């Protein structure tokens, strides 16, 4: 079970946090990820932390301003976003997947778990 929260509207060039909390026994079992859909478009990959060593993942739309970081206590993954653009406005979804691999975790198809979404505005 993931449940999102610290979504809103927020200025060109701010910084925004929003995150991810999970059921807690399966906290060590499943790595996090995080994707997006802006309006009209596909969902995409946004951002990966693997269960296996915690590296994090990103995509090159949003390598270097977006990062990724857990709080194993809470049971809850963070996405920091510095330097917003208008283009990322979009519904920011977590979920959970099984595998530790960078090659499964920027992959959409590969996760078993979703959230229910955060809407992100950036004027």
């Amino acid at each position: 079970q993931l449940v999102e929260s610290g979504g809103g509207l927020v200025q060109a060039g701010g910084s925004l946090r929003v995150s991810c909390a999970a059921s807690g026994r399966t906290f060590s079992s499943y790595s996090m990820g995080w994707f997006r859909q802006a309006p009209g478009k596909e969902r995409e990959f946004v951002a990966a932390i693997s269960r296996s060593d915690n590296s994090t993942y990103y995509a090159d739309s949003v390598k270097g301003r977006f990062t990724i970081s857990r709080d194993s206590a809470k049971n809850t993954v963070y996405l920091q976003m510095n330097s917003l653009k208008p283009e990322d406005t979009a519904v920011y979804y977590c979920a959970a997947t099984p595998y530790g691999s960078r090659y499964y975790l920027r992959e959409l198809r590969e996760y078993d778990y979703w959230g229910q979404g955060t809407q992100v505005t950036v004027s």
